[PDB]
This record gives C-alpha cells, structure tokens and sequence, in this order.
C-alpha cells in the first residue's frame, strides 16, 4: 500500500506515504504500466476540491482550525452554494502557483519551487490587456539575463462562456515556414501555428529563427495578433570555446522558457491561461531543440563540420556533436551572461529536492522519463533512483488547443 | 475509437495500439493511482497450474497452427491426466524451444528482441549433479562463444519439483569479475559481486587480487551444499580495451569479456518452473562502456579517464563526464571489432529494436517493453526508442528473477 522507493547507487530506501493524498487517477492500471505515454486521453465535487485546498493553504500558514480559516470556509460554501463557482484570495493564488509547479511531476527544476514571482492578471478584460501583461511578465522574468522564476494568471474558466487562452505553446518561439520542397525552414514544431499566425494576417520573414507573434484570445472572440517588440525577446547567438567554425552555423536560442498553453487548477478552479517561464536546462536546447530530428535536426551539419566518420553510427558521431552543441550552449549562455543549468548540476540539485520533500511531505511525484536527461542519462544521479509518479493538485494539467 | 492503448511514436507522428496486452495473465505493480514502473523489482495448487498449462499448450498449438485440432485436445488431455495424477508435467522437447524463445520474445527489458527466433536451446533436463552442469555449462560457452563469432543460447536444467530441491547457479552471470572488499573500506573489481566473491571464499575458493579476476561457478543440484568449478582460462573469452586514437587509453588495463550469460533468473513456462537455465547473447557497447565502467557504485573509471583525457573535472559544466564516456563507448566498440568479436552499438540496436516493434504489431498487435530500460544510458534521445511511447506488461513464457539461493 506505501511503495518502497529505492536508489541503487547508494542502496538507501524510503516510502512514499504522499501518494496516498492522490485523488486524480493516472493511466497505468495493474495490467498494464502506461508511464511513458505523453498524453494518455456538480457543486459536491467543487465544494470538496475547494474545501481540501483552503485546508492545504491554512496549513501551510500554520493558522490550521483558525477562526480566519473557519470563515473562509465558510465564505467559499456560501459563493458555491449560491453561484456555481467561488473566487480565490490573492495569497491563495500565491500558494496555489506554487504548489501546482512543487507537485508538477515532470519538471527537474522543483528545488526552486518556493521561489516565484506571481502575477494576478484576473482583472484582465481583453486580448490587449492580455499582451500588456506578457510584456510585464517576460520584462521581469528576464532581467537582462539574470532570470527570475515568474507566473502570470489571467482570469479562470467560467461555465457560460469561452477561455481567456494564449494560443501560443510558450511566449517565445521559432516560426516554422513549409516549403515547395516539403521541406521546413525553421522550427519544424511550430508549423502549425505560424501558419495560423499567417492566417490571421502576420506577415511573415523567412529566416531559420523568425520570432513568432502572440495569439492571445478573450472569451468568444476572435484571437487577435501582438508582435512582441524584439527589444523585450533576449536571445543568445551560440558559439563554441574551442572550434572556430561553429559561430559560422549561425545557430541561436532565446533565454526565456515560458510554457503559455498549459492549464493551472486550482482548489477545483481552472486558470486555462496562466504562462509560466524560468530558466533553460542546456539539454533543452542543445540535445531537444537542436539534435531532434524532427527539430532543427543539426546533428550530421555539425559532425561534418567536425570531420568525423558519418559513414557508420560505430563511430558514435552522433555521441561526439551532441556533446559538443551542448557544451556550445553552455559556453554561450555563460558568455552572454544569462541563467542557465547543465543537466549534472540541475538533477543533483533534483536529488536534494527529492531529500527535502521526503523529510517535508512523505514523497514526491516524480516522472523518471522526464527527469533523466537526453543525453549522458546513468552520468546522472537521478538515473539510479527509483521514483514514484501520481497526481497531486493544484496542478498543471494539459488542455485541447483552442482550434 | 479502439478500447486499446494508443501508442505513439512522436519523432514519426505514427500510432499503433496495443491489443497483445489482453493476453497479460499477470499483475505488474501499478494502479491507477501511481506509476511505479521505474521500480527495479517491485513486490502448487493444481486448478492454478493446470490454468497455466492449458494456456501454453495453446499458445504452442497456435504458433505451429493447429489449435482446436486431434492432437491439440490430446495434449491438453494428456497434461492434465499428468497433474492429476502426480501433481506436475513435463514438456515435450519442442514444446520447450518454443518455450523459452518466448520467453526471451516477452522480455520488456531486452532491446536485442529482434533475434528472438534465434536461439539455440540446450536440453539439460537430464543432468543429475553438479559436475554435470558444469560440462554443460562449459558446453553452452563454447558453443555460445564461438571464438567471438557469437550465438545466442539458453541451456535448460531439470525443473523445480515438489518436494525436491531445486538445481541452481548461485553467481548471477557465468562470467563475472570478483571484487575484493578492502582494509580501507573500498574495493578491488567489481564491487557488484562482493557478495558472492566472499561466498566463493568461504566456500574454499583461493582468491586472486586483482581489478579483473574471473570468479569461479557455484553450481547446487538438489538438496546439496553447493560445489565449486573454475573455468578453464582458454574458455573465457576477453578483449583488452584500446582507444582508436587515444593511445594511452590501452595503458589503462581496462578489459571485458565477451559473454554476457546471466544464470540467476527462472525461467516459467505453463506453470512450470526452471530454476537453473542460463542464456546467454552478446553485448550492446554502453553495457560495458556506460555502466559497466562509468557507473559510481561499479568501476567508475570517469574521473581517471577524463583526468588522463586533460578535461576540467573541478565543475560540471565542462561536461567531462560527458566526454569520457564517449570515449570509453567508442573504446568498447573500436576493441571489441579489433578483436572480433560480437557486439553491437545503442544506435544499431535501438533501430533494430523498432524494426522488432513494427514485427511484432503486425505478428502479435504489440510488444510488452520497459521504456526506462529499452532507452540506453548515454545519448538517450539520439536514439529512435527514446521517441516510442511503450506499453508493459508480463506475458508468459517469462523470465522472473528470483530470490539469492542464500
Ligand atoms: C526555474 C528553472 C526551471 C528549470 C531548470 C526547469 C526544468 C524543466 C525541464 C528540463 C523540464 C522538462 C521539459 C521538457 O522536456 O519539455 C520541465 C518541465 C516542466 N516544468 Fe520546469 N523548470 C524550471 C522552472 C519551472 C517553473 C517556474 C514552473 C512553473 C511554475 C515549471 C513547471 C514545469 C511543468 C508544469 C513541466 C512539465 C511540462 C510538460 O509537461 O510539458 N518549471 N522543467
Ligand atoms: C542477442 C543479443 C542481445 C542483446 C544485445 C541484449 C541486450 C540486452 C540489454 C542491453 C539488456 C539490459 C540489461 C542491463 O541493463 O543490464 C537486456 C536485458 C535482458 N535480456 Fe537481452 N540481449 C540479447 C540477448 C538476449 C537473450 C538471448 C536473452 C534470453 C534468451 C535475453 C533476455 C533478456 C532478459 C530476460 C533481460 C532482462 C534482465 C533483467 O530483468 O535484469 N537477451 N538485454
Ligand atoms: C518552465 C520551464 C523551464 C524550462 N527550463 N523548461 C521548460 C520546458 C518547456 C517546454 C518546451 N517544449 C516543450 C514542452 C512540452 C511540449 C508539449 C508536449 C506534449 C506531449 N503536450 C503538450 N501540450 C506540450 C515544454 C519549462
Ligand atoms: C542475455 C543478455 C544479453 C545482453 N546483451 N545483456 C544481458 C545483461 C543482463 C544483465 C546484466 N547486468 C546486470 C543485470 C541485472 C542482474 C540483476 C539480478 C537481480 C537479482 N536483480 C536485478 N534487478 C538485476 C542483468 C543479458
Ligand atoms: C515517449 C517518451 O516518453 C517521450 O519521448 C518523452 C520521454 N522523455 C522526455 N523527457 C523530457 N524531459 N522531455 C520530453 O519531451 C520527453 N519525451
Ligand atoms: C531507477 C531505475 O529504474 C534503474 O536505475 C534502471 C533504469 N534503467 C535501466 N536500464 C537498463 N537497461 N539497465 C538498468 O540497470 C537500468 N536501471
Ligand atoms: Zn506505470
């Protein structure tokens, strides 16, 4: 009933007993274990969701049985009974975020999870006010390399009416132009929605790294079109400290990771636009986002230029330029002095994240898939250390693309 | 629409779904509530067995296509009279090369599936002592060894039996180096079999002391104390590791053998279970190369090699690991071909793997498969599998492991 956890490295042991506040079933089922899929497909139920987070939220103030907590109990019965819905206080919000990213099983960089910046952007009335705020919010989280964790929260989901969205997967992203040839110039990830952009009257560059507007969408209307000016997207041209020619490639990446199309419950309440960024782990970009095949695809470019053996996969050219592209970002983002973490120090710092939450919580939802790196996996720590996955909320959760 | 898992390959954006896990007769350990499919081992009577059967000798009479017919009814007649009457029952020598070649087929963690119909089976189920399988177990490396020329192979011994004691190999591969505990704490060898080093030295083994001492065979027929064998030298084959360009990587002394045969996992077919059965294959290079050597708790030779290589180990944003172990792979590759001997690199293996895949949905409707596992320890996503979602599940035939005899 509580799993043994288990590091084979080190031979140590605990038990997760924070799986047992689970209260969202996952795919897997004692037949079969559905772990590496990306996706798998009344008032009373509200009430009982609101009711549990007003409880996580007074206890973790230490104000537990309160008189203040009785009262937002009851306030939060009384805005339900009445109307369907309830609303959350700002500080609540603040706890809600940040709990929705500390139980966010997928992600490597929990340890930071108590430090973020969160913007209440629920007195939000327009797609306009909308791209003020992500203005404010990538100004912030960017400060001039020395990124800042940050979260936006536009208004939530109400029953009668369409979603505040950002049609945009994350703020900052490369246009991707289909060509005569079938071919793709660019991002190939963001055919769709350049496309779209392109449709709803963008005119387009035709470069490998054409900054994409924003497709920002209040309630039953029409999304509507903001470029972002190009003074607020930090970008960082990659080169590498010891090959000359890799500047040549003239490869680049933005600094900002800021995920837009994901959605934020909340104590039963759904924010369906509520951007969040923080900063890179270099094996986004060096190994992902660049060494994908079905991305930038730069992997053979690169052996080539490094005269290496593309002839047969024995020779491990493929080993050989991963690496050097990833030391390439690391070496540029460091030059260019903006926030960045390598995957060995990010998951060693994962693995005291996990410590911590075992002494706080009993546990933590982990997703080992996502949490070992892409490249150089058993290099590290986190390779070696079993990990239970579950559901806790608030949450992120994905949600269906507006069109 | 379809009431299967879906399963997508995201790289490709093709779909599949899983019809084969209908046939799962066995719960693995999660639920709806928690995934705990990165755990490494998670936690007779006859109507059980006799279910057991049945399904098999089904699943033989499908593969050879006469289910339903004259000798299928009587076979399953004939096995259940054999529980009936003494509680147990015996393959027919066909019977267990289907067997364990499904067996190996059913494996979710092994990458190298798409051999699976090639696998020479070795009836041992006549050996009688411990001497006994030592000759066949010299037999089946010989033969498996090829002088590097490599063939998979599996050697079956008598099956668990009630009331009698099983036939086991205590080591948990029949080649394997010893690891010395030491004065200060550390060890010499491998430190992945201090164990049963020390349980070879009780057991009157007189040690060697060095990084690289092949361990001798701890063999146990029923209800015996267990004996002792050395391999011969001249049976064991090994590759003395070099780099293709880095010369000094040869001055190192690292070295591995050529056989990769584990021998401490049952093997289960219709209920019936075979305690003793090694198999063997040969080895895919990040085995060796990644864990084998780079891992912290086994020879961990990172930090030498990247010492040796002049990188910059005080911080990890030199990616010194990363480079080390590129080139510690590349040495497994470029000595292994040297020597020629068999061995197949993580890209090689993972292609051929989707290869398997794409076999088996058209064959079976799916394949069982440990994504945690199928994905190599080194350059992950550069691999096709990485992009596979994956769906596991037991089938049976399988191999289990099982609790140390100890
Ligand atoms: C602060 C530095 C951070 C680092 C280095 C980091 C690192 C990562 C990495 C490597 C992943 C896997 C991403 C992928 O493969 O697409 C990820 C996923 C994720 N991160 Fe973090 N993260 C950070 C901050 C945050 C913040 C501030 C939040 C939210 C407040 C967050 C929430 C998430 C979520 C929800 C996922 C899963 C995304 C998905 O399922 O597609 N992370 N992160
Ligand atoms: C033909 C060449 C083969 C290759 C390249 C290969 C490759 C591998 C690899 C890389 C692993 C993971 C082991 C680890 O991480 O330590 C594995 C596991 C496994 N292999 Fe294969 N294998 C081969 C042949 C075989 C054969 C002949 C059998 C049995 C007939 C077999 C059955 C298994 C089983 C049962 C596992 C799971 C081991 C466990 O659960 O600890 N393999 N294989
Ligand atoms: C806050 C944050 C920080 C950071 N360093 N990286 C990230 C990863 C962001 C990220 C980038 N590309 C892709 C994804 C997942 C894309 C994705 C994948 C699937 C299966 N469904 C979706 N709806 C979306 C996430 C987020
Ligand atoms: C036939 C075969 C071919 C091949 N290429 N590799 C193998 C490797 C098998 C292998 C190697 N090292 C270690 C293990 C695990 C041993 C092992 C033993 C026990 C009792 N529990 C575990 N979880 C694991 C398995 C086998
Ligand atoms: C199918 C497979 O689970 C999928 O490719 C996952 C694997 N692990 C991952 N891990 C991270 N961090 N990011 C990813 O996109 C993926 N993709
Ligand atoms: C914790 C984790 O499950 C464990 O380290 C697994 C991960 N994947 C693996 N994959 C293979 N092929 N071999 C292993 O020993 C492991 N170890
Ligand atoms: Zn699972």
């Amino acid at each position: 009933k509580f799993p043994r956890v288990k590091n084979w490295e080190l031979g140590s042991i605990t038990y997760d007993t924070l799986c047992a506040q689970s209260q969202q079933d996952g795919p897997c089922t004692p037949r079969r274990c559905l772990g590496s899929l990306m996706l798998p497909r009344p008032a009373e139920q509200l009430l009982s969701q609101a009711r549990d987070f007003i409880n996580q939220y007074y206890s973790s103030i230490k104000r537990s049985g309160s008189q203040a907590h009785e009262e937002r109990l009851q306030e939060v019965e009384a805005e339900v009974a009445s109307t369907g819905t309830y609303h959350l206080r700002e500080s609540e919000l603040v706890f809600g975020a940040k709990q929705a990213w500390r139980n966010a099983p997928r992600c490597v960089g929990r340890i930071q999870w108590g430090k973020l910046q969160v913007f209440d952007a629920r007195d939000c009335s327009s797609a306009q006010e909308m791209f003020t705020y992500i203005c404010n919010h990538i100004k912030y989280a960017t400060n001039r390399g020395n990124l800042r964790s940050a979260i936006t929260v536009f208004p939530q989901r109400a029953p009668g009416r369409g979603d505040f969205r950002i049609w945009n997967s994350q703020l900052v992203r490369y246009a991707g132009y289909r060509q005569q040839d079938g071919s793709v110039r660019g991002d190939p990830a963001n055919v769709e929605i350049t496309e779209l952009c392109i449709q709803h009257g963008w005119t387009p560059g035709n470069g490998r790294f054409d900054v994409l507007p924003l497709l920002l969408q209040a309630p039953d209307e029409a999304p509507e079109l903001f470029v972002l000016p190009p003074e607020l997207v930090l970008e960082v041209p990659l080169e590498h400290p010891t090959l000359e020619w890799f500047a040549a490639l003239g490869l680049r990446w933005y600094a900002l990771p800021a995920v837009s199309n994901m959605l934020l419950e909340i104590g039963g309440l759904e924010f369906s636009a509520a951007p969040f960024s923080g900063w890179y782990m270099s094996t986004e970009i060096g190994t992902r986002d660049l060494c994908d095949p079905h991305r930038y695809n730069i992997l053979e470019d690169v052996a080539v230029c490094m005269d290496l053996d593309t002839r047969t996969t024995s020779s491990l050219w493929k080993d050989k330029a991963a690496v050097e592209i990833n030391l390439a970002v690391l070496h540029s983002f460091q030059l260019a002095k903006v926030t960045i973490v390598d995957h060995h120090a990010a998951t060693v710092s994962f693995m005291k994240h996990l410590d911590n939450e075992q002494k706080a919580r009993g546990g933590c939802p982990a997703d080992w898939a996502w949490i070992v790196p892409p490249i150089s996996g058993s290099l590290t720590p986190v390779f070696h250390q079993e990990m239970v996955n579950y559901i806790l909320s608030p949450a992120f959760r994905y949600q269906p693309d507006p069109w």
